[PDB]
């Protein structure tokens, strides 16, 4: 059992007011007043953010930890801000963007975001099913929480195992992805099966709440993954019983407009 299997019994072990405390404290929030309401009230012509997902792409491209370029693919998708975020960046020619949608999963949202017209959303598609194409950057952002770690180890595990997959038809693609439960043995194992084959890292992300463990694989970086995970877990560990609140930072606004 690791240090991580630990820190999620930990996590589940906490009362309602410990959790909530210590689920934000210490971390980077988006500020997402206006945000939020333009898209409640269905507004299509704004380039703020559509889900806090756009800034933790933002910074790990920011510090060097992502290429991306080329044709995009978006695994995963969701309501977009990987999509988006990706659509706005110059060195980007396209973006072909999945998810499941339907009952309890988020559509994509509709915007005017830099570069829009360059995205394809499909919704109601099944990426772990699709059958791989060419891309020169593959990005999936999928891996949804569980009180249960073997669950999480397992969803974990299905994402891997579709990076192998789109790998496989493009060798030479840059990758970025989640990796929800990396603390799993399972999981550890899967990593260390592609970062032999095709490089890579795991990094965290300072957007990401204490509550999750996740952490994203690029394979534009390097470094010892059982490190990387251990290191993390102390950190999450350590954040027990702090009583700093979160630290709000503006949210994306990438503008409007065709490319
Ligand atoms: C609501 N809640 C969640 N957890 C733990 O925190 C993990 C993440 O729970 P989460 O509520 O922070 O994320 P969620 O599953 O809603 O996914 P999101 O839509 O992206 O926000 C869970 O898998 C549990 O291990 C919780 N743990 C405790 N002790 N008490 C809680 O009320 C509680
Ligand atoms: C957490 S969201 C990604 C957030 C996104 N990167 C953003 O910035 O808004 C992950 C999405 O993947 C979707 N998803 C989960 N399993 C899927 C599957 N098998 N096929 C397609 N989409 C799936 C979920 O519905 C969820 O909306
Ligand atoms: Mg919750």
């Amino acid at each position: 059992m690791t240090l991580g299997d630990l820190w999620k019994r930990r996590l589940n072990n906490c009362t309602k007011e410990e959790f909530f405390a210590y689920r934000r404290t210490g971390i980077l929030e988006t500020e997402r007043d206006k945000a939020r309401e333009l898209l409640r009230k269905g507004e299509t012509n704004m380039g703020l953010a559509v889900s806090r997902g756009t800034a933790k792409l933002a910074w790990l491209e920011e510090r060097g930890y992502v290429n991306l370029k080329g044709e995009v693919v978006d695994l995963g998708c969701g309501r977009g801000g990987w999509s988006y975020y990706a659509a706005s960046r110059p060195a980007v020619m396209g973006v072909k963007a999945y998810t499941i949608g339907g009952k309890g999963h988020e559509a994509p949202k509709m915007v005017t975001s830099l570069g829009w017209n360059l995205i394809k959303f499909r919704a109601g598609m099944d990426v772990f099913t699709m059958q791989p194409h060419r891309a020169d950057t593959v990005m999936c952002d999928i891996g949804e929480s569980s009180p249960d770690a073997a669950i999480e180890g397992e969803r974990t595990r299905k994402v891997i195992l579709l990076m192998e997959q789109w790998k496989n038809r493009n060798p030479s693609a840059s990758c970025v992805f989640k990796v929800l439960a990396p603390y799993r043995p399972e999981v550890i194992e899967a990593l260390h099966r592609f970062q032999l084959q095709w490089g890579g890292g795991l990094v965290r992300t300072p957007f990401s709440r204490n509550s999750t463990h996740e952490m994203y694989y690029s394979t534009a970086i390097s470094g010892n993954i059982v490190n990387s995970v251990n290191v993390q877990s102390r950190k999450l560990l350590a954040r027990f019983g702090d009583q700093r609140g979160p630290i709000r930072v503006p949210e994306m606004d990438l503008g409007v407009g065709t490319r």
